[PDB]
């Protein structure tokens, strides 16, 4: 090909073009209907219907060219992600605008016109407009990969114009991404939750970035939640609260993570975990019913070349309580406390005995999720499931557990082993806060008085990928964290 | 009363209710009906009406205690407030003393009551109980009706501010209003939300430093995004072609009344607009925003302060349009030649800052400079009314289309309510070959063919400042990074 070559060819062309009084960036075309609204309007033609008296002016990007005969020209017109063909015929053009041949030899793959034309379909039924004059409005330089041709991830991840060009999954990913957004946004307004903004930077501060601010000489901290802002507000009466927004991690990165996520979190007074989990059957439940008018999908696990497995989101869902089930199936009892010395060597042994990464540090929580990881978190595959009733010391924000000493009231789901939501009641005993004697800040809103309150955080990003059929979380973010080309 | 000696004793008392069986923060009270809810059900009662038959649950933050045989509270809820009146007779003596339950309830406590609606002899909806159970204490004195004035403490306590002061809660609904108002209009049009990175390898702009942070595994320095036009405008390319993105923006620079270093903006793109669409998509949102709050198009703002009269200001359509430096040249009795950036009319446009005794940028470009003479000649034009200051010269505007008929000038155009910036917008220059930057990932997004495209950025908390009547933006901002203690 030698695509430089195109490429300064090309800015001749426009040059050229200059040089004859044709702007080949006109300041402004008047457009009359969009590709969507031309294909739903005229859909019900007949084969080789023309409406030669309806003059409409539509505009798109060209997507594929070709001829036989000088003098009839044919083309693929794309806009708004639908597609309609450009049928130029002689007899059809206004030749006191132009000389045909000249008009139409000139278009590229990759440029946008307006055109201004008839409706009609095709002897074939392919719905079409037939121009009267085609004007270039705005030039592709470049040699646009082939249909099929761009599956570079640097290319698609960097450039991600070419992706939603080339590729016509991409497009539809991003759609539906807004569409869940705007589920969600709406099953919480219907309940009466109240959307705000809370600060991306705090003073105190999962390891964090760091910023320096330049008027109040401080460095300060990306947030990595959203969640004590948004409890300080419970406190002062905004009972039904959240916020939907973008959180920071200086962590690592793989297909289930990215350094900049986004995630909804919320807080919701008198409530308690059963509230928590109906909400979360109720709202991942008519969610995919949403999007799919069924409740179950189709997921590529382990790759679009292997076969794929169906995720039933039927409610209710399988609640695994940890500690129990991981005594269960290791048949040891790990003693309270958990962080003892004796039962962190407990939890070492298991963990050596079975080949499992040894965290780092080996604290007794990282233990304990480790363990998790390898015991239950991979135990459906078919539907989500919860695991429950965490111990307090991997929970030191979540209530006491009514009944099972030394546990909490949280939950948090897992599809396909990846985590998704997370959620408890709060703990709202500040004498019961160890925390405390945490952003001092939030230390003293408690001793305000916070209800008895629920709080619960999703992973957009990660719930995304599920309902799209990706592997990689950089499917579902427009530009993920990437270093220089 | 002393803070200190309250604040012990509370916590004396939290620790003796624990020592006597007495549970002070339990799990959970089920409520059955808020405190909206009540009043919108009971409000039509007849006075000293009793439905002793109905029995609710109701929680909510006791804000008053008057009160023997017969104790008076008010409790608030949801911005919302109703009387508790607890009579001696309804009591379930079972469940404690009548005395010794009431005694201990102070002002800021959130409690559960199990009881009846009715009004007073006097006309006063209340809640009847029978049963009163402390379910979060304040362990604080609470300041009172008025006397939280105190910027420090509503800004670093916000949550003081929103159970004390009653307007500071409606600030903040508007400020939701605003926001949901705008992506509904935005939605209605056919835009399309989308979320674009908070980090990125562009080391902020010309007119602001940025936030500066670092990738520990990338090894990877990264800066806030100044805005987020570069993506959006890139989705244009990629054929989204009405496009928006509504969040924070970072420009690491100094705080003011109108300026925080993180603020909220609205950013869209919208492929085959002009000039006038955006002028006109302008006066259709402002016109209808306000409309929606108030029902009227006329608002008053005091733009001295809350010591000095207001003005009002009036959002009816069309409003004026300033050509600015056709008004610059009448109100200063001038000729500025082209080019703008001769020596020449560099040194007129510098004897006019220092004759009229106006702060000299530095350096003093021409841009600068004509940027210093609106804000001191055209920007407080009008009070009365919105207005544009539009054409604005390329050199001030390196990303706006060049004016069809004025040489020098551009298709921008920026909306001032009471001298200060809410909006700015233009035509984007799309031919690479004239956009001086393209002596860069805009420049080879240019090459790709961006169509003829209008762009809008809207400084949300400027317009919520407006109708809001604060005159400063940390009033409109729920926790503003501050200074810290
Ligand atoms: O979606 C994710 N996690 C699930 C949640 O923990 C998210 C927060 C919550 F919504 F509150 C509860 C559920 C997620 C996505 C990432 O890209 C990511 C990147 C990192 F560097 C570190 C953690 C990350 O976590
Ligand atoms: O609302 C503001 N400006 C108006 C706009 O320029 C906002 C960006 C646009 F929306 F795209 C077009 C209109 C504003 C608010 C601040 O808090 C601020 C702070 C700074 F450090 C620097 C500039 C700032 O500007
Ligand atoms: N029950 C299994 C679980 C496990 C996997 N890896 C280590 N252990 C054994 O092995
Ligand atoms: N009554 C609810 C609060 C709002 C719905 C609860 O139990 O959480």
């Amino acid at each position: 090909v030698d695509p430089r070559l195109y490429f300064e060819n090309r800015s001749k062309f426009i040059q050229d073009q200059k040089d004859k009084g044709i702007n080949p960036y006109p300041h402004k075309f008047e457009r009359t209907i969009s590709i969507p609204e031309f294909i739903e309007k005229y859909k019900d033609l007949g084969n080789g219907e023309h409406l030669e008296d309806t003059i409409l002016n539509i505009t798109g990007r060209i997507m594929r060219v070709s001829a036989s005969g000088q003098k009839l020209r044919f083309f693929d017109l794309v806009g708004d992600g639908e597609k309609i063909q450009v049928l130029a015929n002689y007899s059809f053009h206004n030749h006191e605008k132009g000389n045909f041949a000249e008009c139409y030899d000139k278009i590229r793959r990759g440029d946008i016109v307006g055109i201004v034309g008839f409706p009609g379909k095709s002897k074939k039924g392919e719905l079409s407009i037939f121009p009267k004059e085609t004007i270039l409005l705005s030039a592709c330089l470049h040699m646009l990969p082939m249909k099929y041709g761009l599956k570079d991830t640097e290319i698609r991840y960097r450039q991600r114009y070419l992706d939603l060009l080339i590729n016509e999954s991409s497009r539809h990913t991003f759609v539906t991404r807004t569409k869940i957004i705007n589920f969600l946004r709406n099953f919480l307004n219907e309940r009466g939750f109240f959307e705000v903004e809370t600060p991306m930077m705090n003073l105190i501060a999962a390891r964090p970035f760091i910023t320096h601010h330049n008027d109040l000489d401080l460095d300060l901290y990306l947030r990595i939640a959203t969640e004590l802002p948004l409890k300080m507000l419970i406190v002062g009466g905004i009972d039904k609260v959240y916020e939907i927004g973008k959180v920071f991690r200086n962590e690592g990165i793989d297909n289930t993570h990215n350094p900049e996520f986004t995630s909804c979190e919320f807080y919701w007074a008198y409530a308690d975990y059963n509230d928590l989990i109906k909400w979360s059957e109720d709202f991942f439940s008519q969610l995919v019913y949403h999007l799919f008018g069924t409740y179950k999908i189709s997921y590529n696990k382990d790759g679009p070349e292997n076969q794929p497995i169906e995720i039933d989101f039927t409610p209710p869902y399988p609640k695994v309580s940890i500690v129990e089930e991981i005594e269960k199936v290791t048949n040891t009892i790990l003693e309270q406390p958990f962080d003892s010395n004796e039962t962190i060597e407990k939890m070492i042994n298991i963990i050596k005995e079975h080949k499992i990464e040894l965290p780092n540090p080996p604290t007794a929580a990282k233990l304990l999720d480790q363990l998790a990881s390898h015991f239950i978190e991979n135990k459906y595959n078919d539907k989500p499931f919860f695991i429950v009733e965490h111990p307090q010391i991997m929970s030191p924000l979540a209530k006491y557990h009514r009944t099972k000493p030394g546990l909490t009231e949280r939950l948090e789901m897992f599809i396909c082993g990846k985590e998704v939501l997370n959620a408890y009641t709060e703990l709202n005993d500040p004498f019961k806060q160890k925390e405390c004697f945490l952003d001092s800040a939030f230390c003293t809103s408690l001793e305000y008085g916070l209800p008895p309150t629920g709080g619960l955080g999703l992973g957009i990003d990660r719930i995304t990928m599920f309902l799209t059929n990706k592997n990689s979380i950089k499917d579902v973010i427009l530009f993920p964290t990437m270093r220089p080309a």
